[PDB]
């Protein structure tokens, strides 16, 4: 059996006792329902690990004790910026579990045509706030100790027209060229990949105006999360750690 | 915009008039409530696409005559066979459809050490339907006319002895060696994944002695499904369709 990691920002030293914050402490004492003497890593969001011990469970609160840091980064080289047209439910949750898994920087949920979204304020920031827990989740899984930055959704006119990266992909079939057409490799890419529908010509020929360039994942049609997740897997598979 | 696709296996010719298996009936009669006169576009496996107009529509009774076939492969030129080791419910499920959308040729469910399913005769010949299902579902949203062989489970043991494929992989996140690495090219490859527990340093010892050998997929630990995922990805990237 793995040891647990809990995400758990902020500075600290070993042979400290740290009281883990509400989500942290929720996490370990309830929802795993460890106990005293048990073993924990902790990340702080730096790339610096924490070995702990369970001491204390008052409540709802847990008391740790560090034993060692350590300097340890799983981050890729090959930076991307997912650009991700939003989908209902729990493709997108998908989307930000996974992507986080293979190395994302940074990630911003995209309004496009074709989006089947109702678009409410109050709605989005909860959509938001669960799509972040996700990702720490996933970073808590795959052991990144640096979460990826989730930016606030914007519409492709925004994205495309900010987009500075290095290198910069649409999937999108019309003139499409392989992974082996294009300079993958670092710092950069932004990616940008579309709802069920697709795109509008119009929307291609605004992307196409800002640089993206298509790039095509084989002939077979992939799902808008599969896409996601393929398309990282061969740009960091290309230009990155994989 | 384009047709909906549907798996219909079994011999038919331009001008018949056909009735549908009674999956299809239910899907195209029930479910999406098609009316008669719609057009459908069959596929029966052997990378053949029928189109063809609904007749008649009863209940899940479904009459269509058929009026042209068009010979359409989107086979990858990389046989891939998948050994996935099997994981609780939803997460199997993930990996019949994204690796039927990714082109694998050939799954075999897997049973490694550290497996926990219920080794049950009835249950598992139920979900052996439950996963070819999901497989077709796959091949008729991606556009593959032709389905992935699945094959019996069986245990790490005697997958490992009889493979046969030209090149084989163990995944292992405590390894170094890269697809680039190997000659990933026509014509096949088997793939071990493990379960969300992973191997154990006896499999890792077993699977070596045969002929697989090691793979990573970069510093982060994937989960089960989102590893088949990516490997599928970077495989067909490197010497298949992608
Ligand atoms: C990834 S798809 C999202 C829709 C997905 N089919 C679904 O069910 O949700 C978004 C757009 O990406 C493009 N796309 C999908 N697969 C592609 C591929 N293999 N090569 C190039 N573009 C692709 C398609 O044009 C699609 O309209
Ligand atoms: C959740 S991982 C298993 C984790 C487990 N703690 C271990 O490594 O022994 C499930 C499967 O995904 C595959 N996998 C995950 N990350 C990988 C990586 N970075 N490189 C190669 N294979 C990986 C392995 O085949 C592994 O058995």
């Amino acid at each position: 059996v793995r040891t647990i990691r809990i995400y758990q920002p902020g500075e600290y030293q070993p042979g400290q006792l740290l009281e883990l914050s509400p989500e942290a402490g929720q996490h370990v004492g309830v929802v795993l329902r460890m106990e005293q003497g048990e073993q924990l890593t902790l990340f702080n969001g730096d790339n610096k690990e924490f070995t702990a011990s369970i001491e204390r469970v008052k409540k709802k609160q847990v008391f740790v004790r560090i034993a060692s840091v350590l300097e340890v980064n799983r981050e890729s080289p090959l930076k991307i910026h997912l650009a991700q047209a939003i989908s209902k439910g729990e493709r997108m949750e998908m989307v930000m579990q996974k992507s986080a898994e293979l190395g994302v920087a940074c990630i911003t949920p995209l309004i496009t045509e074709r989006c089947q979204v109702k678009i409410d304020k109050e709605k989005m920031a909860k959509k938001m706030h669960q799509w972040l827990n996700i990702i720490i989740g996933a970073c808590e899984q795959c052991g990144r100790n640096q979460i990826p930055e989730l930016r606030q959704p914007v519409y492709l006119d925004q994205f495309v027209r900010e987009a500075k990266e290095h290198l910069k992909l649409i999937l999108h079939p019309a003139f499409s060229k392989t992974w082996r057409d294009y300079p993958v490799q670092p710092p950069d890419v932004a990616l940008i990949i579309g709802p069920e529908g697709g795109f509008s010509d119009e929307e291609i020929r605004l992307t196409s105006g800002h640089g993206f360039l298509p790039l095509s994942l084989g002939p077979r049609v992939l799902r808008t999360e599969t896409a996601a997740i393929t398309a990282l897997s061969v740009l960091q598979a290309a230009g990155g750690d994989l």
